């Protein structure tokens, strides 16, 4: 393509609003452009970038048998009804009428479309296994959108969904999908990790997230340096080994402690360690109110409570639900369930708060003062700690969640009714496994991993170009003949973008380590001596090069791009 | 792809709500799956076949410099409210809310929204011109969705905008998108005629619509046999040439005409032609009620109607507005103004409704009796009717409406403030093209042309796979072994479909035919002797072949389809 016939809106200034590194590069070389909240175009370069990676995607989708199909974003909720997910899912779910009244959901995901396209027509164990999968664009109504397509209300997704006879075969398909993810992602230029995932409140099944390491990732990563021990900080166990640390039993007093807010500020007021001070946050749980309690130095954790619970709904209690119902503390006179995190009992000699503003409680004990009703695992671990698995100590990464591999089981077709006759000849219900990877989030990934200060540094894999062809000063016609010449030599081999652009050398250059480009021919003073400059824009590098070297210079070094 | 693993959900029994071919096949042979009305899945080999479309389409809208990118569904409302369309759209503009009750579209066509890409972006003329395409599922929802993919609800459509700095450049790009069409339908197998279109009520700029020529389509061409004339029936001029038919002025008389509703049964009851009849429809246009009329034979054509008077609120009177204000006639107390076609003036002595249930009026003379306020051409022309253009007689073929291109103008650059500075450095707005084609649609027309009585009969360029390789019985060790080599010989070259399954040869073959591959090997019998049968789908030839000739048996006729 020529230059000057490719949309391309290169940005002087990127706003403060853009934080992430990818998020602001693909604004300024001119690759995305918002519309509104979470909603964005794919401008020229970026649309070549998406359909290189879908095509990686659909050739390591093909080497597992996994077909390609495309469901409808319109899906009547007749069908989330089935399942129970249209009352279960709130304003994230985008829903809207048809002019006869009829509801329906943009699709978030297609659980019951794919299941309603597989009912009744997988009628047999001796068509299993079956694998599905489409790319196409799935609709959240995020609370937050942000960090450009790393967060958006409508992005590209590539959802899998694969229908089994029995346990064996799901675990295959699932093996199958995992290694095909890895696969995928290196492929496309990221450094990525799968790690062991939460399985929602009430299920169990296995489940792995692929995990883009980066330090824009908000997810962090608990790892292993003995093992292959890696797991989402929201999964990783922490085992409680008994170290007490009790001294000699001390009365209860209440204290004044002005201008006290929080555990660090109480610890330095009363010149103990924050880890010697438990905190109290107030939970409501399928209706009713608990207490949880964690030590200074931890945080709740409140996937671990949702597992624990085997619920959803827990969510904080609010100010005046605070206020009706009672600083925090457990000493209290209404009936109410107190649960710990294990660590306390490494405590005597609670210092909590009073329920009382301006006030804190000491020496608080527990069986006299107040009862806890159950210990458990309620909280993040550190880094330095015992790993679940006896391995050796946690150490943190951050990371972004790229995709996901789930098992599914039989949720969809027992609520749905989509059953298959096995070799017994009765009827049993499809066992499924669901697996996604977030397309442009990944489109993202691969920028904020492959960049510089200058711009993206395209891998060979996914750049939308493949060489930069430049004519420094294209009224000149030995430059203008010569980069014409070499236009036509090179863009059946390669994909040339060439800058034809009546345009200063300056901008011209610019532009080009924005849009990052892993080659760059320049045709420049020297074109009548048939002398060209070729350029590396991953180093920097520089050289001269005379024409007739110039296809073998320019396939070798493209040849060795990683 | 083993045909085990890929989903072909091959039905015995079509349901009789399905009329067209194409959409009947499609089902029939496992190739889509309706969801809801007018919305539906593309199962496996639908979605090749879709592919293997838009990597066409991606390749002429290269050749032409028309670059790719992606815009969104969701389109917020206030920028339908920049140009009108907002409101100048009712119940088919599917509307919806998000979570902060902000209001939006899912976008029907793209306008609004590549205008405000390109807005402050296209800043100078030396940036132009500049054309810009996606490949996007589009929502409308329409009254009447019908025919599978003809008309859906959600649809994927190809829509191409080109930006201009005069008239001459948009002429230009309108000729390549032109050309581009017509080689894009060719080779997707598609007998298609480009015709000119109506441009609307209100605007004059040229439009052609493309054609594909096929008894299910609902639109009709009128073309010349001498010239290259062929336009549209909505469009299509009638030029009136006086040919009067009057004879001897008689008085108005009312007449009894028990259980007579239509013109020919009153042409029949009177022993007349019915051509000298004339109707009187009611039309309401911008507020006011107006009467039409056309003589028997003819009927009235509303686009024209709409043309005539600049407006598209034109529509028929209620009943309700019928009897408020008044077989219907032109005779009437009533202050209203009475249009006529051009060809009422071959006739006097008019016969019309009376306005009176059970009664009909004789002998209506213009001028005397009632006035014609205008004259002109508000009909359907008919076969063998002369020309617009003088150069013989219209005949008339039908059509599916697979593509259009239009010359926008500045209709949105003006309205939504899209303005360039031109070669003398003053601000102007920029000069719109759009294109578009319909992809699904596309698909399905394909399927009209391109089908036989025991299935479809894919194209060479389209087809979801190359060769259908098929073990008649897979228990014999010899089939099998021979089709599993012959899979692996043929899959390089070939997308090969090996019908794998243990099944029985009557289904397989049946499956076959539905799923319409122009090429199929049969390993069966004569495996041991390396003997397998070459069929040809189009023709039903078929053939043995040993395989040591196989690959050049195979190269040869598939390099001669068509
Ligand atoms: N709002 C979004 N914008 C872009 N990509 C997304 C978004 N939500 C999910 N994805 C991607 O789609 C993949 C599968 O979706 P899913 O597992 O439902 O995401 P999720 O668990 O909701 N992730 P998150 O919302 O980031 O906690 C994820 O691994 C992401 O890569
Ligand atoms: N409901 C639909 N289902 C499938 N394809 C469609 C639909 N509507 C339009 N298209 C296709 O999209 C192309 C461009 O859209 P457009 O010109 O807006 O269609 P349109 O004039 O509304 N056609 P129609 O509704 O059939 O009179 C058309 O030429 C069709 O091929
Ligand atoms: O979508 C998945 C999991 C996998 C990911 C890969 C493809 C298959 N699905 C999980 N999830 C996340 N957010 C959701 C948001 C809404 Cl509004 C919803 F209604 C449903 C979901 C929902 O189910
Ligand atoms: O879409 C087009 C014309 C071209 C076709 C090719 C791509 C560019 N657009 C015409 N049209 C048709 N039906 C519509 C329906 C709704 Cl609900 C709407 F709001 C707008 C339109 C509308 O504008
Ligand atoms: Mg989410
Ligand atoms: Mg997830
Ligand atoms: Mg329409
Ligand atoms: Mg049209």
């Amino acid at each position: 393509m020529k230059q000057s016939k490719v949309f391309i809106p290169t940005m002087r200034d990127v706003p403060s609003e853009a934080e992430a590194q990818s998020h602001r590069l693909l604004l300024k070389s001119g690759l995305i452009k918002q519309s509104t909240s979470g909603i964005y175009s794919y401008l020229p370069l970026a649309t070549r970038v998406l359909n290189n990676i879908t095509a990686i995607v659909r050739q390591e989708m093909e080497r597992i048998d996994s077909v390609e199909i495309l469901m409808p974003a319109l899906q009547q909720a007749e069908l989330w009804e089935e399942s129970g997910r249209w009352g279960a899912y709130g304003p994230e779910l985008m829903r809207l009428q048809d002019r006869h009244g009829r509801q329906f959901a943009l699709g978030p995901t297609h659980e019951e479309l794919v299941t309603s396209i597989v009912r009744n027509e997988l009628k047999s164990y001796k068509q299993l296994p079956m694998t599905l999968f489409q790319i196409q664009s799935k609709f959240r109504d995020e609370k937050r959108p942000r960090f450009g397509l790393l967060r958006g209300r409508e992005f590209i997704m590539k959802d899998a969904y694969s229908f089994h006879a029995d346990e064996a075969s799901l675990d295959q398909t699932y093996q199958d999908m995992y290694q095909a993810y890895s696969r995928i992602f290196e492929r496309v230029g990221i450094n990525a990790r799968p790690v062991v995932a939460d399985s929602g409140a009430i299920g169990g099944s296995h489940t792995h997230e692929f995990m883009a390491l980066s330090a824009i990732g908000e997810d962090t990563i608990v790892y292993s340096k003995e093992s292959d021990y890696t797991a989402n900080i929201e999964k990783a166990e922490v085992v409680y080994e008994p170290n007490h640390k009790h001294s000699t039993v001390q009365p209860l007093e209440k204290i004044e402690t002005p201008n006290v807010k929080t555990a660090q500020e109480l610890a330095d007021f009363l010149g103990r360690p924050v880890d010697e001070i438990a905190k109290t946050m107030i939970f409501k749980v399928d209706g009713e109110y608990i207490m949880v309690l964690v030590r200074g130095h931890h945080e709740i954790n409140d996937i671990k409570l949702k597992s624990y619970f085997g619920t959803d709904n827990i969510e904080l209690a609010t100010q005046d639900e605070i206020v009706n119902l009672v600083s925090l503390g457990p000493v209290i006179d209404k009936e109410i369930k107190i649960y710990a995190d294990n660590f306390v009992q490494d405590l005597n000699n609670l210092v909590v708060g009073a329920n009382e503003d301006g006030y804190h409680l000491i020496n608080v004990n527990v069986g006299r003062d107040f009862n806890v009703d159950e210990y458990g695992d309620f909280r993040f671990i550190l880094e330095g700690e015992k790993l679940s698995d006896g391995s050796g100590v946690a150490h943190f990464a951050e990371g972004i969640e790229v995709g996901q591999v789930f098992k599914l089981g039989t949720k969809y077709s027992e609520s749905m009714n989509a059953t298959f006759l096995d070799n017994q000849g009765k009827a049993q219900p499809l066992i499924m496994g669901c697996y996604g990877i977030g397309i442009s989030r990944t489109l993202s990934a691969i920028v904020e991993q492959n960049h510089d200060d200058n711009g993206i540094v395209w891998p060979k894999s996914v750049t939308p170009f493949d060489l930069h062809l430049i004519s420094i000063n294209p009224k000149k016609d030995d430059q203008r003949e010569l980069a014409d010449a070499l236009y036509a030599e090179f863009n059946t081999k390669f994909d040339v973008l060439y800058d034809d652009r009546q345009e200063r050398a300056g901008v011209k250059f610019n532009d080009a380590d924005l849009i990052g480009l892993p080659l760059r021919i320049v045709v420049g003073k020297r074109a009548s001596e048939g002398i060209v400059e070729v350029k590396e824009r991953l180093t920097g590098d520089s050289e001269e090069v005379h024409i007739d070297d110039l296809m073998t210079v320019i396939t070798n070094k493209y040849d060795n791009l990683k």
